[PDB]
């Protein structure tokens, strides 16, 4: 019963302190997890045109670069490899090589860096001449259950590697407790799986693609036998049930900002560890608008705080180092 | 979700600091802290509380002094609570609404001083009744409600007139928030919040504040063992037009915060009151409880899902969440 | 719809007797659970500090006292041995030592009050050098598994013992259903297992580790690994569920007055018996300042009222006596 | 919660009287009694009643002997019931408001005598009838609404004149908790309790009770058939201001007692009618229940989610529950 | 928002047709469900002084009265078997007889009324010299699964005898699992088990236990470790769980009216068959009264509408000729 | 409840009558049935109506005598729906208003012959305008609201003066529940329901009452996509004094008769129309289905939560179930 003029909602955002006061969500750098592109070789760095700001670096410039993530208090790095056109191949056995870029960045990193969380991606797409995420078969479908068998052995060559989170990217049906059950199998125990549990076949992922040089290789592929339909929602929270029965530690949500709805349900539903990615689309037309004047850099600190308004626990995002620099200020 | 040992172990996300983080549901910031503060009428003037260790009544002036501190450590409000004079205290409570009491005087200098500062005054006649209580008293020794309501309206308007920003009726009357927002309403006072004491229950645990103040209540405050009744306050409160809603004793009452922002999903206030502030710092002092413990305290409301938390430990833990 | 001055909340608060018939909630001494400090010996009786007016007792002594608790009506005690330095291992196999001070006392009290509860604490902190909860591994991290297998040999040492309840106070994921299934497996079909469910890291227990000697052991060692994050609540939601589902009888959270709103929504959602710690911390809180007249005694029926309130079935309360003494007159 | 035979045995925990004792629900006390009672015109006089074996109608100087005991016992208060002598009954109810009637005279001897004692009175025009309706008859033979209200508020007023601390209007007319609390609010008597009977069923276990005080209804008690109809009932009685809601009968309509007291969180009664009393009674005396049934009936009461219950056994469970 | 006056809720009470038009719930003789005092031997009728009107009956004399409560319509009846005292033993042997009292019943019923519904009694009680549901260990405690291997062999024989319905009364933790999954395997895959889930230990039952000749049996024993606390009603719910996913077809509260908010919490919570006993206390209770002048016999339908109210699908009650008849006219 | 196969078979229930009858969910029974009538102006005289097959246009004196079968049925109610002739028909729908009118004239004859009977009048301007509309004209064609109320409102008051129980609006107006209300309390027809057609679709099922009664309207009456709207429609309506709420048409909205019961657990109608009665029968008669679907489509209405139904099948209904 809340009624004018009895209730004026505007009294407390009269004032600065009081806006404080009642302020629901506050973003922390506790909430920023970095994507870094990794290239394999020694002194290299490469501009991304289509990801205005962002650069791929060889294993020795990443961990010049991770001082200073470390020193703001990043928590952790989402690691994508670069993969040489030479290591694609049909079965995807790079995937799971002691000697990829993923496994000898991560072992370089939980060296240099012992508290700073490296979080693998288990995915084939890096590594498949055809770019999609998984094996296909003879009528060029992605096989489920054979891809699972390959993100197996990929997924334990990363907990090898000394990851503390894989995060399963490839969208196959049981692969969360298929990796699950090789991880307790062999033994670790503790190797989270931050499972992209709802994630969709999104226009929104070109730039990312260019970043790690799958575009080429896909070409005009889609994805729609096996990432989600952006048109259903419900749909995202059976996947997430699968998921956390499956032994996923975090699930995650991707793309981020078109997928906001999906955040606030699937936190509301399962009240567990809820992750988003604000993907490479949504930080180059951030970017793009921002070089280009016609949005304030605010607009950068506004899209986090939606993604902690919307339940997210923490969130995959270009910006957070900037971020990060911002929070600090 | 049907999560099950081995395959969900929930040490998982607890192995490092990093994953810890990542998945930790609630952090305190400075953002949440509101200190009391209790205000003498004098100059150059402070007093030790023989039963609230560290916590010292403050002249206006050194208030101004150590207003300073707070408002560089990014605190967002204060909380007055008056210590009037024994000569000004009567039957009538007039001194509520003297407009140059000390609560009104102390509005105006920080107002003036520190814009920026919110100031939280107390509506309530217990520091200007002879007797203590929240009202007026009759002949047989009730607090009279509606009489009562008559003279905090009074008083709050004259916080409005003085420049405060909040007003909180601590006095568990029935009907008050709404007649003070009507009045506030008709004098013009369209932004003077006011943050309604909705569960104010009746307690052991305020010991320390009387010793503080220099000043039973069942008949008015709530009976502890009451926790659906807690909503009905609060529903009130917010049909009636508060900005803000408080339960008080706080961490006695966690279970009333967290049903109430649940419930109501408004802007929800805890007051850690004058005992558990004492019980924490005693144990504190005497050894038997690391510090960390006032920060484990806060995270509470937090976790409760309080907006903002009314502390004695407010400068502490803003010092220490700073480092 | 109810609005002043139609509904005055206050009619009902005007008389004592109103009060009473609107009041939802009322502790009794069936509420009441007494921890209690047990010393290796004969004629042994020791102050603690840090917890004034609580004393640990040899097993003769607490033979006597325990004449009184149960003349009080107090249902069940919950006992915590005070190890000897020397009997301090890093196999924590004292432990499951029949002849240990829990196996001694619980086998004593059983015979001498047979209608008397007894609670034992299932934990290795009272047995390790170390003081933490479980055995480490080469990392000083404590293995989850290895542990639950020397938990399990003590929850069956002390349901031979004649407990009739078993409280694993341990934090290891999974022991509860390790637990139950070796006593269903041993035939000790109705040893109830009273599952610390929600055990947070907490500072609140400092005193007890003073009473029981693992303060000095422990030193400045911390359980962020295994105990809950102060800051998390939908976490216990899964700790209790994972425990019902596992076979718990009953459920705890701990400690109490700090996370009454954990009380609150695991009574809520699972309908359970709920059952809450007022640990030393808290018991040492209200008596230095009863102590110190900052205070008034009345408190303590008012700390104990707000455990009723939140929900819980029982609480652990060093104040049991006093508070069954109080209720009583 | 996936709880599972045999690694969840629900009988554990009922293996011994200390673990019952731990996980039980629900305990009745002293405190949930109120003790209904039949109160006579004359001096030193007592009558038994045919149906409600045990039960004694009491002149206003015998009800002071015996509230001696309830008192001693801890009952925490009595519902009146007045038996009019025929003479006084008419049309127009006018008894129900005479100063110097029953009810408004053992009131007074009772406040006076017993201050801390609770005082329930009974607002319906039936003791008061020629006919025994609930209300004033139309020429048609109706139970006029609107018309009874204007009795029934004199009713109400005259026993709050009188000392009563709670009024119960049992006449199920519609509206009259909202007119009866504005004519209390308006006359001053602003602490007077409102006990509604919102759910009061058109039953056959009322018989006793006719019998009782010397007196169909289904177009103003409830059908027994319905069950939401009830929340409606009570929705309305907390918007038009009743302190406390109430269902009668009691152990028949458990059901609404329980949907009552989930649906609203508000203070919620119960009546064990007399026939329920007789049936108990009379099974008992007959040998065929054991005495245990009493505090098994009391029980469900409180399970139910009651507050408190109106209840002729409220002396025995009392002695039953102080051993 | 309904007000009064806008809002009058007598318009709807002012005439039966519109009181008809707005009922919420109307008994009918589907509702009703007869259990039947079953003795041995031939021509045998005997009255019973605390149950007044009721008569248990030899096989031969069930079976003529039968005629008129299936003419009636009454779906179904319960037995309950009156064993002679020599048939009484420690192992319950009795319980399982191809020739006991419940098994010719059932036979001699299923023969001559085949549409008529049969649900025999699953339960030790009848046939323990001590009275208790169950087998006795040397503490005299009720074994759980020593006895689900007696009922599991009763069941059995009822199945045998053509029961469409065995409603086990046990309360042993886990008897419908058992009970279920020997009938499925013995390829009684259409026999319903009507589980009582939450039966109460109640001391409404002293008149059945007269009609059976139980009472002398139990003397002064009770079942409190394993019927429920009738001051618990959250439990009711973790015990109807189980047994829907044992198997059940239907769930029960025992008693009846004083658990009615026992009966809408179930259906409330499990949408399943849920039926309720109006006990012989309950009879006895309302004809005592009726017999006295002191309750009109309305009072009879009125009982029965309230667990119709409560959600009862069906009631199990002695009242059901008494109420058909009343009905059908 | 985690029930499995084969543990769980859902079929066991299902394996005989008796196991049938015990678990099934719910019974229609007479009680449920109200009888939708088309009353003739005349005397003597009954009319086919060739888009409803079976069912008689019946003047006032042959209504009396098929009443006796319907009132010998246990039929509680009948809905009057007058044909009006031409020549009675205007612009500003006078006739809805006319004491003489068939709907006045019927109620009349069949309160004083059968009092128990339950008469509900359509409150609706259909029947009177040239136009056919449910209301008033603007010189757009636009049906207007508020004028149109006002006409509606002397309707209701000219039916009650009749003696109606029941007046049904029928005519989508937004707020005439409440304007009808607001005039029947004045008037002192404190007794007369209100029926409200409140989730009233824009359909086509309507087709074969407009032959009956010898007569678009998407700005009034609801878009069949809708479910939510309709209880928003429902909210209002209760709020407005409505004691009785209906769907229309029925079958082809059973998910709204569903909804509505769940959301506000209040009485709750629903008109399986003439299109729906007619496709039936017109199936029945040419061999298509059996007769079997009257009781089976009256079933979903009770499944979907309905407390009544108004059903041309009513009497057939009615008949089958006594048997
Ligand atoms: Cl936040
Ligand atoms: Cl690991
Ligand atoms: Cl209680
Ligand atoms: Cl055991
Ligand atoms: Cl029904
Ligand atoms: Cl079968
Ligand atoms: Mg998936
Ligand atoms: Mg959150
Ligand atoms: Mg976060
Ligand atoms: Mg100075
Ligand atoms: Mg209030
Ligand atoms: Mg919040
Ligand atoms: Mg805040
Ligand atoms: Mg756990
Ligand atoms: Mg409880
Ligand atoms: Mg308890
Ligand atoms: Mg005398
Ligand atoms: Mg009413
Ligand atoms: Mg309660
Ligand atoms: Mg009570
Ligand atoms: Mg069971
Ligand atoms: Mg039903
Ligand atoms: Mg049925
Ligand atoms: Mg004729
Ligand atoms: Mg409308
Ligand atoms: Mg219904
Ligand atoms: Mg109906
Ligand atoms: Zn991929
Ligand atoms: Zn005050
Ligand atoms: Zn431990
Ligand atoms: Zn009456
Ligand atoms: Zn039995
Ligand atoms: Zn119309």
């Amino acid at each position: 019963n809340r009624a004018y003029p009895y209730t004026r909602l505007r009294r407390n955002r009269r004032d600065d302190f009081s806006r404080r006061l009642v302020r629901e969500n506050v973003l922390t750098v506790d909430d920023l997890i970095l994507p870094v592109f990794v290239l394999d070789g020694v002194n290299q760095r490469e501009s991304i045109p289509s990801m205005p700001g962002v650069e791929r670096l060889s294993i020795d410039q990443l961990l010049i670069e991770a001082e200073e993530w470390v020193a703001l208090g990043i928590p952790a790095l989402a690691l994508f490899p670069v993969t040489p056109v030479e290591k694609k191949s049909l079965d995807a056995a790079e995937a799971y090589n002691p000697e990829g870029i993923a496994q000898r960045a991560t072992r370089a990193l939980r060296e240099r860096f012992p508290e700073l969380g490296i979080i693998t991606d288990v995915c084939l797409d890096p590594f498949t001449t055809h770019g999609q995420c998984g094996i296909l078969d003879d009528d060029g479908y992605v096989l489920n259950d054979v891809s699972i068998d390959v993100l197996v052995r990929q997924a334990l060559s990363h907990a090898e590697a000394g990851a503390q989170v894989v995060a399963p990217s490839d969208m196959m049906d049981g692969r969360i407790g298929a990796i699950r059950e090789a991880l307790e199998s062999a033994g670790h125990t503790n190797v989270r799986v931050m499972a992209y549990s709802a994630k969709y076949a999104s226009a929104y992922y070109g730039p990312f693609r260019d970043a790690v040089g799958s575009a080429s290789n896909l070409g005009k592929g889609n994805k729609a036998t096996y990432q989600m339909d952006p048109a259903n929602s419900d749909e995202a929270l059976h996947e997430v049930a699968a998921d956390l029965a499956e032994g996923a530690d975090m699930v995650m949500v991707k793309p981020g900002m078109p997928y906001l709805d999906i955040v606030r349900r699937v936190k509301d539903e399962f009240r567990a560890p809820t992750f988003v990615y604000q993907v490479s689309g949504e930080y180059a037309m951030h970017m793009g608008a921002i070089q280009n004047g016609w949005l304030a850099e605010s607009v950068i600190l506004e899209s986090l705080t939606a993604f902690k308004r919307a339940g997210a626990d923490g969130i995959l995002t270009y910006f957070a180092k900037q971020a990060a620099e911002q929070l600090r200020r």
